[PDB]
Parts: C-alpha cells; structure tokens; sequence
C-alpha cells in the first residue's frame, strides 16, 4: 500500500533509533516508507524529497537527527504536512546538542519534537499515528487497543 | 463553530505565551477553545478535560506550561488525541525537559520555548488539520507563501 | 502491621533505586507498601491511590520516577499527604530531567525532592522516617540510634 | 504560642523568597519562628540551633539559601528533625545541586527554586504537622480546596 | 567594488548583533554585502545564495542567526566557500551547539555567542583575504597592533 | 614541500582526535606540520611558535586542546594568520569546558571553532582547505571533488 | 608600601567586580596594585607582568576575566606565585570552567563566579599573607570575627 | 616533621581522588596529614578539625569532597587558614554537583576550589606548595624545579 507516512534519518547510525518508529508504524499496520536523507551532507536530496511529499500523498514526515540536528527543520521548511523530528542522542553531549537544534524551531516553521532516543522514536510513530486516526476509524481503533493493552500491561508491584 | 482545537494553559501567567497560539488559530478561522487547566492544581479538571476531548469534537490539544509543567504530558495520558506541548518561560529548560522526555508510548509534540513555540503549536496543529480539510490545506498554504515572501531581503 | 509510608515508582526499571527505600524503612521497622504506579501510563490507577491514601492509613508517600517524571507531583495533587520524590537517574541526561520534572513544583502542591538515584531513595526513606518519629517516640530512638551509629562510623583515614 | 516551625535564612537577601513560607504558615496559624542563620558565616550559630531545635519544641525547619548554599544540608547535619529545603536564585541552579543531592543518610526535602519552592516548604510543612493535629489537617484541606477551586476557566 | 564577503543572518532581529561584523569589514575596507536570509523560513533564497556565492566572487561566507540557527550549517551545506557562524543570543545555547557541532564533512567556523562573535567573524574573515592581500594585510596588522597598544595599563 | 598549515595540540593524549585533521590535509595534499605544544604548560614554546608561524610561511593554524583550553586563543593572540580550534573531549564535562574556553574569545582574537572531537578535528582541516582553496585552484578542485564524494556516498536506506 | 598582591583583570568591563577585591586588600591594609592585562589582547604584557611578579615582590596575584577568560590560567602558566581566579559574569560559567578546570601542574585557586568572588580572592591572598604577617593575621582575625558577629538574627 | 598541611575527604570513596593530593606533598617533602572528614556525616568531627588547625600548626587545608558537597566551605568557615577545595567526580552529574557546591561561596567565606577530579587533587597539592614557598626557600626551588621539569618534559611532537 501507498506510504503516509515517511520516515527520514540522517545517517546508517541513526537506524538503531529510527527503528523503533519504523517497528510501530508496522505494528499498527500504517504503510511507510523509509529512507537515509542529511540536512547538512544532502540537501539537494533533502529539498527534493521535502517537496515532492506532499504530492507523493504522504501525510506526515518523522524526521530523525544527531548533532547539528538540522534534517526535520528544513524538512519542514520545504513541506506544509506535519513534521515530527526525533533527537538522536549523541556521543559528547548525550542528544543536548541535537535537542536544542530541533525543537528550538522558529516561529512559522514547526517541528513537533519527542523525546532523546528510542523512546522518542517510537512516540514520533505513535504521534503520526494518532494523526492518521483523526481521519481513519480502523486505525483509530488499532490505537486505542494498543494504548490500553500498554497501559493493562504495567505490573503493579515490582520484583526482586 | 464548535471547537477544534483546545488550547489549555497552566495558569494566568502563561497567557503571555499562549496568546500566541490563539491568535494564529483565529487568524486561520480554525475553530477553538482557549482555557486555564493545571495539571497539579486541578487534577480532576484536566482529567475530564482530556478524556473527554475526543468525544466533544477536539481533534488536537495545545497545552502549554512553565516549571515542571506537568500539563502536557499528563493531557496525553488522558486522551487519545495528538498533544502538542508548549514549554513556557530556569528559562524553561525544567519545563522542556518534563514535556519533550515523555516515556515511550505517551507523545507530546514538543515546541519552542515560549512564544515562538505557542506560535508553532498552532501552526502545527493547522497543518494536522489541513489534512482532511481542504480550505483550511489551501489557507496555510498562503499563510506559508506569505512567510516566506515577507522575509525581507536585507537589514534596515 | 498496616502500612503508614507507600512506596510508589514509574516502573520495574525504578526498583533498582527505590528497592534501598524500601530496605531502610523495614530497618527502621515501619510498616509499608510498595507498588508500582505510573502518572503517564497508569493515570487513573494513580488518581485512585492518592485519593484514597489518606483515609487508608499511610502518612507519607515516597515516589520514584525518572524522565518527565511525573508521578510524585501527580501523587501530591490528589492527597494532602506529605509526598517525597526521588527522581530515578536516567541514561542520556543523568536524571536532570528526572530531577527537574518533580522538583520544580508550582506554588501550592509541594513535592520533597531527595538526590538522584539510591542515595536519594534511602534518604527518602530517612525523611519519612523523621516524619514519622515525631509522633511515635520507639520509632524516634531507633531512628536517632541509627543516625549516631552512621556518624560513628564513618573512618577517620583512607586504606590504600 | 511556642513555634513548631523554624524558618531559617542565610541572609537578609534571601527574605524576598523566604518571606513567601512565613506568610503561608501565617495563614495556616502555625507557630514559628523566622530567623537568620548562616551555614559558613555564623557556623557556630547553627550548630546551636540545629542541635538544640526539637528540644526547644521545632517539629520542622524550613531552610532557605542561595548561592553554594550549604544551610540546609548543615542544618540537617546537626538535627534529628525533617529539614526542607529551599534554594534561592547561575540562577539558583548551584543552590538546587548543593542541597538535593545530599548524601544518604542526610536527607533535606527539596523544594523548587524561589518564592514557590518557599510557599512550598511551607506547605510540606504543614501536611507533616497535620499529620498529628486534626484541626490543622482541615485548615490545610480548606486551604488545597480554595486553590483548586479558586483556578480561573480561562484565561483574561 | 564587488562584494568578497556575504554578511547574511536569520532575521531583522539578528542585525543588532550582526552590524558589529558589518561595521569591523567596513572599517578595514572589505567590500562585503548585508543581507537577510532565513533557512528555515527561505530555504529556497538560502540554497540559491549558498550555492551561488563562489561564482558571484564571494571569498567567505559570514552566517549569524539564533535559536535552532540552521542558517550557519544549511549555508556550509551548499557552498564550498569557508562559512563562519555567529550565534545570536537559552542564551544563545541552542545556537551554539547547532552551529558548532557540525557533522564531519561541513564545517562552520564558529566564534563566540553575541556581539563579539560577530565582530570575530569579521575580523576572522579579514584574516584570511589577508593570506592574498597584502594591503589588506597590513592593515589588519595595524588593527591588532592598534587593539594591543590601546588596552588601558589601569582601570577607571 | 614546506608546510602552509600548522596542526598544533597540548598533549600526546589529544592526537588520537588530531589525527583526524592530520589525516584529511595529507588526503587532500596539503603540506603541513604536527607539534605538540600547550598554553597552560609550555607557554613560552607557544609564544615562539605563534608569533614566527606567519614568517616560516603557514597560512592556518589549527589548533587542538582540551578542559580549560587556552591554546588556540593563546595562539591566535600572537599571530594575524587564520586560528581554527578543536575542542578535545574531557573527561568528566564531555568537551564542554574545552568548547566554552575556546568559543568564547573576546572581540578582537577571534577563533574559529569546530564541533567537539574527531569530528571537529576533520573539519578544522576541511576549513583550512576550504581556506587556501580560494587562492589554489588544484587543491580547489581536489576539495570539490572530495565533497562531491561523501555526498554521493550517503546510502539512501537504511540496512537492518 | 611596595605593593605584595597584584589585581589584574581582562578589560575595564571587569572593573565593577574586581574593584570588590580591591576595596577588601585596602580595607585590610594590604598594599597591593590594580591594573588590566588582556591575556589575548595584550599577552606579551602578561608574560612580562606574570613572569617578573615574584622578582617584584608580589606574593600573590588575583585575576579576573569574563568569557573565555584565558587570563588567570595563563598568569598562572608563567608565574610559580599563587594565582586566585575570579570568573567575572553565559552568566560566567564559560570564565569558571576555563579558569578552573586548568590541567594538574598549573593550579588556579578559583573564587565564585562575579562580585563575592573578588572578594573573596582578596580574602584568601589575605588568608596566605597572615601566615608570615602576625599583624595582618589578627586584622583578618578582627574582620572575621566582626562578619560573624554582624549577621543579623532575623530578617527585616 | 609535623604536619603544615591538613588533606580532608568526605569518605574513603575520595582517596581515589584525593591521594594524588597526597603524593605530590610527599613528592615536594611537605609534612602533611591525611584525614577523612565528613561535613554532612561527621559535622562535629569537622568542627573540632577546622577549629584547632591554626593551633596545630597547620597552614594550608587541602579539602576534597564530592556531591553536595560542604567540607571545604565548612572548614573555611571554622580556620581562618587558607582552604584549597577540590571537587570529587560524583557518578550522574559527573562533578557538577560537587563544583558549584564548593566554588559558589559566599563573600567573606573563601576556598580557593580547583579542576574536577584528580588533576584538582594535584593542583591543589601545587597551590599549598606554592603558598608554603612564600617563606620557604628550600621548598621554593624544589618547586621551582619540579615546575620546570614538568615544562621540559612536555614532547615536542604526537607518537602514532
């Protein structure tokens, strides 16, 4: 089926993040693609694709980035369609840096920002999802069970 | 028109801020309510306000909060709806970090701290809105276009 | 003997930390509970235990959570009952964002923040010990034993 | 009547914050004392007091400090009594880091930096002490009801 | 004459920090150009301008912008000139670190946050035009021989 | 050849990130030098070394060090020529007191600083070339080609 | 009298902390000379004021700077004579990191970051002279003594 | 000889830190003792110490301590000897803590506070020295010496 939603990352290395959204996305049966695109080292390609996703029929864009985060902001820049970015963490400054550089976004240009790391890559894809279940009943239904089978799922006394 | 958008604050003091939100919703005619709701003062309040948003027409929340700011995320506890978070001015730094390190399996789409961020919720949520609505798809297009084409070309 | 301090934490992961609360107030001999309860994925089950703590017979409650930790502030928004937070050391920002998040508490629903990690447990323990003991004088002695005893003990040279 | 509470301070520059947790035990009719006490200027000073507090009558101590801020955790060194914490605004950041991360064993409860953080103690103050005097525990649940019930709906 | 350095920054609001480097290339009779350019707001003027730049005659590229500050790094991305960035005053923390922690591959040459950097940038800049210019050269000689000799011995 | 960029670093323990930069100038056949000097600790080799570098014919100094790192503002404060600094990585502050005391110079010494670690390092020598490309038109082609590459080499999805 | 401590400090900037450290040796009767060394505008006058300060008599040497503050450590890199830091306000956490974390073999004793630290390096040279200087060790002992005693017992 | 510096830790924990302190003393024949001394734990002991050092014959305190960390600014506040902090890496916040908690004094209440972790510990063994060479020939050369040893021994260019 057709992608609505497009996961992008900066790198080969942000795969071990980017992979938790891409796992959700299946899980809740939304079809996604997924593709390797830098801000900083392929612009042209990012321009390309931040342009053309809109007429592509995605319908949300997760972006993941480390650093000098700049891939879910000019994503952005060059798309109308909702921008989720993910901070990638980093080696140094433990994802601070890529923080800073994704939600700190200007005034006119949003990038909806979750959390440093695997979990905000699974929250962009749920995210995305509950997004997608404004306007699809199944979906939204696949989410609500999912919600409530996580939230069945917390033990209520731990173990030693 | 009924509301589409809810937009919840922590307190007086973050209409400052959120002010920001509003006027950009109404600037695009997306239909909205605009409230005070804290999660640590008003509990209940904002767990009736969350779990039945979805039911009462909303299809995104904007809530916005300074300090620990404990609002944004709880509201996504509570509903199933997106939730955009607005850290408001420790500068906001306590208030981004209780609102963008949200655990695995409870999203809070995280903006800017502070008015920019408030401006971007709402702009964030028109885009959300924009996918199932055509005229509204076509009036932040020009709102874009106008962004954009405004930015001067050098300093006075 | 019914419990007069709940022991409450965001996760199974929390134990780790909050397990030296739960191993200092059964030294100190004071009856407790421990359960595990998250404010953003088990909401209501929280709503439902902080309501309802004071007129079950706790008098203090010791919460653990890390990242947008939430669960000590929630907890003190539904009970009147002293609450005392540890904030559970997290990977990428070393339990700042723990910290942050329970600590910086709005005016009027106040949250007792203790260090990050177990030192911060087992000094929450020793802080709803102190509560405790101005009301239970047995309780007092074993506490002030207990003080003396670490104080003397601390060496007064390195070993190399 | 004799005081139950002691708020002490490093300085006359920490009155501005400290004045927020006197205030509040006021309302509440909480006897206490408020008084001056420097951790690395008056050492000798706070020994006394922490040593001597619960036998003088103190249930609490509320500490209030800026900069390297060492009064709580010394006060807490030096008594027996639960000692809460308050750092006063590097923005009160070094004050939050040298008074939560006591060492185990040494427990000051921390309350958020400023004039909350004050009210704050205040009020953790008073839940402990209403944990033995009913009349106090329903002045206290008066007190939690009026601010829930006092938040405005919207914002003006 | 035609411009050998480009002044670009984020916004109006960039230009009270971004006129100290306007001013130093004007004081050494560097020909240069001011202008606005957002990355994120104008991507499309950025990449143009960017990928441009060498072919205009422009030697160095002095990029300032705040908040997430993509202008600096998105600059570098598009042109092979040397790019050095500015960031505007969180303090100018954020723009800081996404400016200087610039993947390897696209350097930004990154001076300190604020008016200094700016001025920085354009004496950095000079420093290099010198490396070809020998005129150029000797007088940014005088100007560092002129800044040594004019600290003060004592304070007033 | 004779050298036109200078590599200097405050200690042995600081080339395992040097390197980087060493590495990338003989890639692109750069003629260049590698010293070890420090400000905080051979203050007077670093006086000599700076205020002869324009002389003995460099053209870019690029300069490496790391916690309260003084080398590349001392270093610029005696020569007019171009300084680029790299911030070695520290121990316990992750680079961070190595960024701040190398950024923030004052007006007047400026010194144009790259990202914490090896991958500033890479680009301090990539800006140095960046630099005497403008009057060298091989090596401004052997740049070109260079950065042509590693945006050419950017995979386009990620492997599992 | 021939002047035993040195005041140095970056830039006139400076100035309105450092005179803190200047008012207390005075206060104390310490002779002492003030004056701005830059230690990156004019670093042949700090090799030759550092280098030559024990020749001169001098037995200690404060020194303040803000920003990258490069100027206590590199006092202490050319002189075997106690170095006191003072960061002067990035709110001064630049100047304390990069005066303090200086490598093991170059030692900068560092104070507070602004106005208390110069003094409190002013009382720390003061504390290193009155170990060779009975009569200055007993107006330290006095000054001390009188800052004890003079902290009020309650806020006003 | 007896002792003309006092080195003070919080715990034994510190000695890792601390004993660089220590050996670089002995390294410059400065007689010197070595205590542990808790500011938090054992504030009674300290007092004691801090109270009597001057009568003694101490001149110098070396006072090392991690966390929230107090011992200096209390021994300060008790001897007017010079106190020479030196801040101990604490696990999560990597010293920070320990940092502001020694560095942020209040005016009138010095310690003169160095480098996180053990390159502190030397340096403040350093500063003592150099503190003690004011009126202390012998000891002066031998600084002397050991300072200029340390200039000399600094290589000249990186091994691979």
């Amino acid at each position: 089926s057709a992608p609505v939603v497009g996961i992008i990352m900066g790198s080969q290395s942000d795969w071990e993040t980017m992979r938790h959204a891409d796992a959700l996305l299946t899980e809740l049966e939304i079809p996604h693609e997924t593709l390797i695109v830098s801000a900083n080292r392929t612009p042209d390609r990012l321009a390309d694709y931040a342009r053309t996703a809109a007429e592509r029929g995605l319908n949300v864009i997760i972006a993941g980035a480390g650093g000098a985060a700049h891939l879910p902001g000019m994503c952005a820049a060059w798309t109308r369609l909702p921008v989720l970015g993910v901070p990638v963490e980093s080696r140094a400054l433990k994802g601070m840096d890529s923080l800073l550089s994704i939600v700190q976004m200007p005034g006119g240009v949003p990038v909806g920002t979750l959390a440093i790391g695997a979990s905000g890559a699974k929250n962009a894809a749920l995210l995305a999802a509950s997004i997608l279940a404004l306007y699809n009943p199944a979906l939204a239904a696949r989410l609500e069970t999912w919600r409530a089978l996580q939230t069945a799922s917390v033990p209520n006394s731990p173990i030693t």
